[PDB]
């Protein structure tokens, strides 16, 4: 099952730009399907969602008004129309599937790069570190709207790659995620612990939740860069 992006490019601002989200195989279950987008360099912003029937859609403020999500599906592709660009909206865009209401996003695809011309916020720390074997912990604190109200899920980003869920309602692990990964949740606030640190777990880390009065809405955390030191942890 791999999710395919088409449709990105250079594109002038002020003009309109109609992503395309394709699937390599269907499915029997019901799935809605989201947008998220990152601009280079910077953390996942959530950008759209539709339902499995396309009767309920929501946005994130920044696209409110200019980008329309639709899908076909007799055609079972999944469309984001972005009208009225600006610079600001020069990102990748990933196309994202949750199954039903279940909260976490199990596929992603790889991402279309899009690039304008123009010629409530999760906090976690920005940067955390460790040497090989120790045992290192990423918070996310939010509010009661969000961490406060709804599970929280972890999605680690490889350097060059699509993120990838890693720790979904507050504490399970899906299928190859070892047992060094561990989540816990309390109040408003969530955490990631990482023991036995590889070098394999050098990325991004970021904690996501849903905000709004029905929390329809997505939210990433600020998003925590992990260093596994080249080096010892003894005294000497
Ligand atoms: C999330 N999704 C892709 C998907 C779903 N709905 C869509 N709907 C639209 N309109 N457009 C799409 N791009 C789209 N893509 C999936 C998810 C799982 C399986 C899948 O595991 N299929 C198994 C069978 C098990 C199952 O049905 O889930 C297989 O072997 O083919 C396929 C597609």
């Amino acid at each position: 099952v791999q999710l395919v992006e088409s449709g990105g490019g250079l594109v002038q601002a002020g003009g309109s730009l109609r992503l395309s989200c394709a699937a390599s195989r269907r499915s029997s279950r019901s799935w809605a399907m989201h947008w998220v987008r990152q601009a280079p360099g910077k953390g996942l912003e959530w950008v759209a969602v539709i339902s499995y029937d396309g009767r309920l859609k929501y946005y994130a403020d920044s696209v409110k008004g200019r980008f329309t999500i639709s899908r076909d599906n007799a055609e079972y592709l999944v469309y984001l129309q972005m009208n009225s660009l600006r610079a600001e909206d020069t990102a990748v865009y990933y196309c994202a599937a949750e199954e039903g209401d279940g909260g976490f996003f199990d596929y992603w695809g790889q991402g279309t790069l899009v690039t304008v011309s123009s010629g409530s916020v999760l906090t976690q720390p920005p940067s955390a570190s460790g040497t090989p074997g120790q045992r290192v912990t990423i918070s996310c604190s939010g509010s009661s709207s969000n961490i406060g109200s709804n599970y929280v899920n972890w999605y680690q980003q490889l350097p060059g790659t699509a993120p990838k869920l890693l720790i979904y309602r507050n504490n399970e692990r899906p299928s190859g995620v070892p047992d060094r990964f561990s989540g816990s949740k309390s109040g408003t606030s969530a955490s990631l612990a990482i023991s036995g640190l590889r070098s394999e777990d050098e990325a991004d880390y970021y904690c996501a939740a849903w905000d709004g009065s029905l929390s329809g809405r997505g939210v990433f955390g600020t998003g925590t860069k992990l260093t596994v030191l080249e080096n010892l942890y003894f005294q000497g």
